[PDB]
């Protein structure tokens, strides 16, 4: 039925995305973020999930932070209602407020009721988490179309599966709270975890917690001691200044914590401003970065592979943007390039996107070529197909040819376009078609209009006709592996009967257009 979304529902940050036009796509929240916090508030007994929760997790002693720990388990949250009562949540309630709210964005976006989703789990999870999970999309309006391994999710968005050959493929995925790194066999669509090792009390929620212990150093310096680890709004403002310090030094070399106000003593304001170099995170978070590298090994071991078996090595979660983590990745697999170029946070989504509409059965998803797959012609006299675009051109590319008319006093040219390999324009596809008009009266091939093919960077056709003479011009613009299999396949099939009727085609004197009435 309906379209099958794609959701990574991750300790610490969510992503939706959905095929649309055979890409999949990554959905942005309504504070317009491509990602969303895994984190539920409850205040005047309304419920508050993602961006709005965040910003208030160490203030409202309500928010619910890391509900995937507790996922598989019997334990519950206890959070306070507006009347000082107290109320009871299990994880999968907890879970599935943040589908809700992914689901319900999800909804007004494309402009549609969603009812069917792909979720994602880690590698190492059971059949309690697994249908923990599963239960959590059921309680938010989903049918859990299917449960996909991250890991696995990744390499669908790398599109592994597509190799025609057995992949062993790396993921190292490095959140905000938890590391994991699996060894996948790929083999005819059979994706098989050989081993997974990793530790879901490491992640990049570590790495800020080292700049708060610099920032805190420097205020008890500077300040006779000073701590405000107990003061909440404090605390608060360091996790988010800590958090965005370390991602401005994946992009710069040093960056600035700026926290004005942190707090007022009988001596006044307490103003940090204080610079954080990446050589100093490095030294300072060296001992969480170097708790990757072993696993890494491990996983290798476990599969009884050695390191030169690894076919590709793919980065999966946010903090695989900080540059230690992409050298340490690259240093374990020599000769390799770890694969980055899916946004990592987005990756696992993307996947189950894909799987999603793998599921739906559109068949739907497009090539992006950088050459012309098939041939691109002009239906000239006696619907012959004359090309202007050989199969095979690498794009951008603009061919010209000029032609006449093919009776004599034609008053207009009929310019249709076709695509194929086939010599009558009919056993081609068509691909659209205009007129050409005002041309004076003369005999047929006195005539003399320019054809111009136009294929731009991103594969556009642009047909453009004008008259030399009386200089008007029209023109128009031209708005799938299988379907280019069928075409080639026939061409092909029909290559014996299309060589007889090439003998009756000559193509090297000038070529004439029709105009026939519609
Ligand atoms: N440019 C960046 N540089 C460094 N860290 C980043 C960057 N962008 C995002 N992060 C971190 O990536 C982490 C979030 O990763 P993400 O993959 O979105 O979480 P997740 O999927 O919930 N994984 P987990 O928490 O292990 O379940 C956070 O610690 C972010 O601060
Ligand atoms: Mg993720």
């Amino acid at each position: 039925n309906g379209l099958i979304i794609g959701i990574d529902l991750g300790t610490t940050n969510s992503c939706v995305s959905v095929m649309e036009g055979g890409r999949p796509v990554v959905l942005e929240n309504p504070e317009g973020k491509r990602t969303t916090p895994s984190i539920v508030s409850y205040k005047n007994n309304e419920i508050i999930v993602g961006d709005a929760a965040k910003r208030q997790m160490v203030t409202n002693p309500n928010t619910i932070v890391s509900i995937k720990r507790l996922m598989g388990t019997s334990n519950k949250v206890k959070v306070q209602n507006a009347d000082g009562t107290t109320k009871e949540l299990s994880p999968e309630q907890v879970s599935a407020q943040i589908l809700s709210y992914l689901k319900d964005f999800a909804e007004k976006k494309i402009g549609k009721k969603i009812s069917r989703a792909v979720i994602t789990v880690p590698a190492y999870f059971n059949d309690a988490e697994r249908n923990a999970t599963k239960t959590a999309g059921k309680i938010a309006g989903l049918n859990v179309e299917r449960i996909i391994n991250e890991p696995t999710a990744a390499a669908l968005a790398y599109g592994i599966d597509k190799a025609s050959r057995e992949m062993k493929v790396l993921v190292y995925d490095l959140g905000g709270g938890t590391f994991d790194v699996s060894l996948l066999d790929i083999a005819e669509g059979t994706f098989e975890v050989l081993a997974t090792a990793g530790d879901n009390r490491l992640g990049g929620d570590d790495w800020d917690n080292k700049i708060i212990e610099y920032i805190s150093a420097y205020i008890a310096k500077e300040h006779q001691g000073l701590n405000l680890s107990k003061d909440k709004m404090a605390m608060q403002r360091l996790k988010e200044a800590a958090e965005r310090a370390k991602i401005e030094l994946s992009a710069q070399l040093e960056t600035i914590i700026s926290l004005p106000f942190l707090t007022v003593t009988q001596k006044g304001p307490v103003n940090v401003e204080l610079k954080l170099t990446r050589a100093k995170f490095e030294e300072l978070t060296k001992p969480l970065l170097e708790r990757t590298r072993n696993p890494i090994s491990d996983v290798i071991k476990e599969a009884k592979i050695k390191p030169e078996e690894i076919n590709e090595i793919l980065l999966v979660g946010g903090s695989t943007r900080m540059p230690a983590v992409q050298k340490l990745v690259e240093s374990m697999v020599p000769g390799k390039k770890p694969n980055r170029s899916i946004n990592p946070d987005e990756v696992v989504a993307i996947g189950a996107a894909i799987q999603g509409g793998v599921l739906r059965g559109d068949v739907k998803d497009v090539l992006l070529l950088d050459v012309t797959p098939l041939t691109l012609s002009i239906e000239t006299l006696g619907g012959v197909a004359t090309p202007l675009i050989k199969r095979n051109t690498t794009i951008p590319v603009s061919k010209s040819q000029i032609f006449s008319t093919a009776q004599d006093n034609q008053e207009s040219v009929d310019v249709v376009v076709c695509q194929g390999e086939r010599p009558m324009s009919r056993d081609n596809k068509s691909l659209g078609r205009f007129n050409l008009g005002g041309i004076q009266p003369a005999p047929k091939g006195k005539p003399q209009i320019e054809i111009t093919f136009s294929l731009d960077a991103n594969g556009i056709l642009n047909v453009k006709a004008k008259d030399l003479t009386t200089q008007k011009e029209n023109s128009i613009t031209i708005s799938s592996e299988e379907e280019i299999q069928k075409m080639i396949r026939d061409a092909e099939a029909n290559k014996e009967r299309d060589n007889i009727i090439r003998e009756r085609i000559e193509l090297r004197n000038e070529g004439e257009l029709e105009h026939h009435h519609h």
